[PDB]
């Protein structure tokens, strides 16, 4: 079944992001440029918010890395995280903590849809 | 003659970033490393907001990265897109939507300028 | 002595970012992929927000990448910048203003933690 982001936990209290974990084993390597990690987990975002994808530090220092993603506030789709091994082969466990989701809020502006 | 910010669309009302488009046919090679693309749209920003410059997950999958840029409030020049081409060649026609503008809170503080 | 995120300076009074330096000179090849940058700098945030690390565009143009970085509110230690240099020899002297600190707001949620 498809999960919340209610279900995502932060690291610690004043943790900003929360954990965004790979649901498969995953081998990256440089050659294969940008791949999309599925995380099970699904939109849409508490209202009047937004989210972003970014890296875990931890990670980024290990050659992976994870390219910023902006979840709109409406997307009901699967989260999936935008992977690459920077220079050398990166190995993705699954369960393993891989990216964070950051909330931030929603600006109205008049800009036509 | 310069457009505003004003003048840009969201894909759908509940889209967290503004659509960026190249106003030039642009091609990138990795070799290139990071090019600015251009856009005819200028600051400044709505008051109180300063701006980020992220890429669409679906130009991020073909392989173009836009490097993450921060855009001041007070920013009167054009807006350009800082991006690369990560392992193969990539083409930008000219209006193809390359990059997204969010727009943030400015938070105050006393840090001396 | 430990240099807190206050003595941070802002390029101009509308500029969204505080600069941050490295410390150290450092030279970056593309094969040394991610490094962490000393800063001096220590966390925490003002309360209620959080950090992002970002590059500064003009250090982007020159082929040093700065991997987005989040701080979280409540960390005290010492804010390093993630940095790889994209496709040449890219040198950081000492005192280079390499990033910059934007500070976010941090949302509640009901997470578990
Ligand atoms: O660019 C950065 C990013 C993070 N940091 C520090 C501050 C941040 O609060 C801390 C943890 O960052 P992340 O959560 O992004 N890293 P990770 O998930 O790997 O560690 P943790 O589980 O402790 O959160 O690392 C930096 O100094 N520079
Ligand atoms: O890292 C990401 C980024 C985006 N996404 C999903 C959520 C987001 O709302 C959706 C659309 O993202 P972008 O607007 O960045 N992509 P694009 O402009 O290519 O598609 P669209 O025109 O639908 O907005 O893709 C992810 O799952 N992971
Ligand atoms: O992707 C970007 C990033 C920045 N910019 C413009 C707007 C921004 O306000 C201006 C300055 O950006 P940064 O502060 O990131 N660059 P830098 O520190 O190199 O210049 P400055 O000292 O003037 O702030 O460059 C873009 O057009 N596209
Ligand atoms: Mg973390
Ligand atoms: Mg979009
Ligand atoms: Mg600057």
């Amino acid at each position: 079944q498809k999960q919340p982001i209610s279900k995502l936990t932060r690291a610690t209290p004043g943790s900003a992001g929360l954990d965004l974990c790979s649901t498969s084993h995953t081998v990256l390597t440089p050659e294969m440029g940008p791949q999309a990690l599925s995380t099970g987990i699904y939109g849409p975002l508490p209202p009047n918010t937004f989210g972003l994808i970014l890296g875990r530090s931890s990670i980024t220092m290990k050659g992976l890395q994870v390219y910023p993603g902006v979840i709109d506030n409406d997307y009901t789709g699967e989260i999936k995280i935008m992977a690459k091994a920077v220079n050398n082969i990166v190995t993705v466990s699954q369960g393993n903590r891989i990216a964070q989701l950051i909330l931030l809020p929603l600006i109205e502006t008049d800009n036509k849809v």
